[PDB]
RNA sequence: AUGGACCGCCAGUGAUAAGUGGAAUGCCAUGUGGGCUGUCGAGCCCCACGCACGUGGGG
C-alpha cells in the first residue's frame, strides 16, 4: 500500500550551520530533532513555506508554547518559559516523539482514513477529479492556456513527486482559487462554488535567526488565554461540510489552521 | 538551448469657426589728390644663296 510520512520521508530541504554546501532533504521529525544543527529549512514555493512556517509553529512551538498562560501575568510567564527554552538552545527529542507518538499513525498523507490535511470521504462523492494540474501551482488548469511552465495539455499529465505533491497541497490549503471548483454532492448538496483561501494575496512575515530552533521559538504568536485549541490534523473526527466553522481562541485558530 | 523555448496591443476618428498693426517724421552743416617723367644684339632644326661678313625660305 502507498504510504508517505511527513515525519520520516524526505521532502524538507535543509541547510546546515557549517560548510553551506549540499543541502539534504529530510523529514519533518528529523528537522524537528536536529534544529540547532541546521540554519534553516527551505521550500521552493513561498505559499508552501507560508503555510509551512504556520504548521511548524504549531508543532515544535506548541510543545514549547504550552497552550496555557493562566494567571501569573500570562504574557509575562509565557515570556519566562520562552526565555527558559530559548536559553536551553534546543528541544529534547523525547518530547517530540511524544507529540508524534500521540498521532504517529495519523500523519502519512495517503491514509485510507484520516489523510494529512485532507478529507478521505471526498473520493467517493465527486465524479470528476480536479487533476494534479488543477491542484499544482505554475501548472495549467482546464481552461488555462498552454503557454507557460512547460505545456500541460491535460492529457497524460506527468505526476508530481510525492514530496512535490506535499508542497502544493499545503499551498492550495493556504492560497486557493475561489469560485467554480468541481462540485461534490453531500446528501443532495452540489455547489461548484468555492470561497478563497484565508491568506490569499498577502505577505506573511516570519522572523528568522541564526539557527532553526531560534526561529521556531520566535515564530509563535503569543496565544491569549482562551479555549484550548487543536489543529485540523488534531481534530478527533471530521467536521462535515454543513454547519458552522467553530471559533477557536487557541493559537490553532490564530494560525488559521482550525479548518 | 538561459523563470526560459513558441509569442502582434489592436480594430476607429476635420480642431474647428471669426480678425487693419494703425496714426507722425530733411541726416543735416564743411572740403585740391596733389606735386615728378623720350618707349627708344643665343634662338633649336631643315633647305636654297653667299663676297663664310653674312641673306632668304620654311617649320
Amino acid at each position: 500500500p502507498p504510504s508517505f510520512d511527513v515525519t520520516i520521508a524526505p521532502w524538507l530541504i535543509a541547510r546546515s550551520r557549517d560548510v553551506l554546501a549540499a543541502p539534504e532533504m529530510l523529514g519533518l521529525r528529523d528537522v524537528l530533532i536536529r534544529s540547532h544543527e541546521l540554519s534553516d529549512v527551505e521550500i521552493p514555493l513561498p505559499p508552501g513555506a507560508a503555510v509551512l512556517w504556520r504548521i511548524l509553529a504549531l508543532i515544535t512551538a506548541r510543545i514549547t508554547g504550552l497552550d496555557q498562560p493562566p494567571n501569573k501575568n500570562p504574557k509575562r510567564k509565557w515570556q519566562a518559559r520562552r526565555s527558559q527554552i530559548l536559553s536551553k538552545g534546543r528541544l529534547d527529542p523525547e518530547a517530540v516523539d511524544a507529540y508524534f507518538a500521540d498521532y504517529s499513525e495519523r500523519f502519512d498523507l495517503f491514509h485510507p482514513e484520516r489523510p494529512w490535511l485532507q478529507d478521505p470521504r471526498l473520493r467517493e462523492e465527486c465524479p470528476k477529479t480536479s487533476g494534479v494540474n488543477k491542484l499544482a501551482w505554475g501548472r495549467t488548469a482546464g481552461e488555462n492556456q498552454v503557454w507557460l511552465g512547460g505545456h500541460h495539455h491535460d492529457l497524460d499529465p506527468h505526476p508530481l513527486d510525492s514530496a512535490e505533491a506535499v508542497w502544493h497541497l499545503l499551498a492550495t490549503l493556504g492560497y486557493g482559487p475561489s469560485g467554480m471548483c468541481t462540485a461534490r454532492v453531500v446528501r443532495g448538496r452540489s455547489e461548484r462554488n468555492v470561497t478563497a483561501g484565508p491568506l490569499r494575496g498577502t505577505v506573511s512575515y516570519h522572523p528568522l535567526g541564526r539557527t532553526l530552533f531560534e526561529s521556531l521559538i520566535l515564530n509563535i504568536p503569543y496565544p491569549g488565554t482562551g479555549a484550548a485549541d487543536l489543529a485540523f490534523w488534531e481534530q478527533p473526527e471530521l467536521n462535515d461540510p454543513l454547519g458552522l466553522p467553530e471559533e477557536s481562541a487557541g493559537l490553532a485558530g490564530i494560525l488559521r489552521l482550525d479548518h
